């Protein structure tokens, strides 16, 4: 009952959000920008810092006329009202949003810590106690967000960032969406897509326990379990049903492993009567204290090196691009609602 009733007024307090979205509260004039964090075909992620209060923000900009492009419309519009209406420990915090003639803004907190890919590929693979405790993290952010009626879509480790006290922030909500029943778009990241988006077909949260799935394989051998020179040979091997596991993985985490990365979406664990707490009551989480997880409690494994609050030395070095903002408006109608 505690359970039931954490994930009651979780979703009281979502919906009430979902239903009166904050909109512009800030602009850009209230921030100078300090460094490019992250470059995308249709945007970039920058440290700011508000002139006002000297706080340090990750600013996500993205160009509208680039977004109507790449028909991300409604990906955009999905992402900033989900990310304006959620609250859970693991899910980074947007403080402001706010839109201009040329460019959506959203303002969240800024993780000097940087993306666990960094980190990952730093150290080979983490232990299996070092990935099981993130993957207690996704667990419990994942039964937040669906039970909000949320899928996420873009789990993979560029989009996990390791915060102050090495715990997760999952960042990009890009392609999150609210979804009663099933969704169709072709979205995600290859290497983690589930076999009925491969095979488009209509599907559900199933695919975020498939991409747990990934995850944690990737975190614990140091490489994803399917992978290939071109998208059509990893798609091939993901439909196949057929994963190799290296020898130094514990029997349970195969058996774990197994049931996430099922390719019958109706026997997946995550998607079965008992929903969640197949995973959390799995012999590879035994050891883990949930509640502990969720306060914070729990020692982590690692704490990223950095000097403070405004220090990028976790993130890497992109060309520095002018952010032009256009005298006249564009692709007003589309965006009216962010
Ligand atoms: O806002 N975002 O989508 C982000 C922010 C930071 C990061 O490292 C990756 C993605």
């Amino acid at each position: 009952e505690s359970v039931k009733e954490f994930l009651a007024k979780a979703k009281e307090e979502f919906l009430k959000k979902w239903e009166s979205p904050s909109q512009n509260t800030a602009q850009l004039d209230h921030f100078d920008r300090i460094k490019t964090l992250g470059t995308g075909s249709f945007g970039r992620v920058m440290l700011v810092k508000h002139k006002e209060t000297g706080n340090h923000y990750a600013m996500k900009i993205l160009d509208k006329q680039k977004v109507v492009k790449l028909k991300q419309i409604e990906h955009t519009l999905n992402e900033k009202r989900i990310l304006q209406a959620v609250n859970f420990p693991f899910l980074v915090k947007l403080e402001f949003s706010f839109k201009d003639n040329s460019n959506l803004y959203m303002v969240m907190e800024y993780v000097p810590g940087g993306e666990m890919f960094s980190h990952l590929r730093r150290i080979g693979r983490f232990s299996e106690p070092h990935a099981r405790f993130y993957a207690a993290q996704i667990v419990l952010t994942f039964e937040y967000l669906h039970s909000l009626d949320l899928i996420y879509r873009d789990l993979k480790p560029e989009n996990l960032l390791i915060d102050q006290q090495g715990y997760i922030q999952v960042t990009d909500f890009g392609f999150a969406k609210r979804v009663k029943g099933r969704t169709w778009t072709l979205c995600g990241t290859p290497e983690y897509l589930a076999p009925e988006i491969i095979l488009s077909k209509g599907y559900n949260k199933a695919v975020d326990w498939w991409a747990l799935g990934v995850l944690i394989y990737e975190m614990a051998a140091g490489y994803p379990p399917f992978f290939a020179d071109q998208p059509i040979q990893i798609y091939e091997k993901i439909v196949s049903g057929k994963v190799r596991f290296p020898s130094h993985f514990s029997s349970d985490l195969k058996d774990l492993l197994r049931n996430l990365l099922q390719v019958d979406l109706t026997k997946r664990f995550g998607n079965l009567k008992n929903g969640v707490n197949d995973i959390k009551n799995h012999k590879w989480f035994a050891t883990t204290d949930w509640i502990a997880i969720y306060q914070r409690k729990v020692e982590a494994p690692f704490i990223p090196k950095f000097k403070g609050p405004g220090d990028t030395s976790n993130f890497d070095d992109y060309e520095e691009e002018e952010i032009r903002v256009s005298i006249n408006e564009k692709c007003g109608k589309e965006f009216t609602e962010f």
